[PDB]
């Protein structure tokens, strides 16, 4: 964990409160788009990388 | 890449549903998220969701062309 | 309540999101979830949104309607 | 947190393998979904009863 976008830009963003006396988006639904979004970004990065080695592996055989 | 094509790309969270994704309002009386800064994170989701299955599917291809020389 | 009703819910899961989701394989050469049950679960979860989604309106309707009354 | 389908029968439903010799679904995309799912069923079950409670109040005015 500790060695344009990334999934920790997801993890960390904050957001302020809307405007006065407006409302906003609910943020449980928004929390918890986040966290999908967070995981999704993640999982394709490592499958990416997974993908990156085998094309070596690959190229090492050619 | 372009901005159209179908990579026939399967998982649960795609560029389409970035977009779409709705909010409701929070529970009256608390406030919820600024929305302007909300839809703007989203944008660069989007993009950044649609750059990396675009990553994974020249990965795949490429892997494919290597399986097919090997 | 019917089967094709538009209740006008905003949230960011709804019935079909649930019914369309996609998912890959597994990273070669794991293995994943067996596909039938997890198809099965995902039907329950699909009609369990919808009730409450369902619940949610009628509850604001009701709410309306009151809010009428006073 | 401790006092037809409930957020707890997400947060514990657990899947076998697939049959011999198949592949089966991504587990980390069924993980991170299900995810939504328990967080938006949660949300709505308490949301569910804050109208209620609302509805309870308004019949007593009436």
């Amino acid at each position: 964990h500790h060695e344009p976008l990334t999934p920790a830009d997801v993890h960390n963003v904050a957001f302020s409160k809307p405007p006065i006396g407006k409302r906003g988006y609910n943020e449980d639904e928004v929390d918890a788009f986040l966290d999908l979004v967070e995981n999704e970004l993640t999982r394709l990065i490592e499958e990416n990388s997974d993908l990156r080695q085998r094309i070596n592996e690959l190229d090492q055989e050619l």
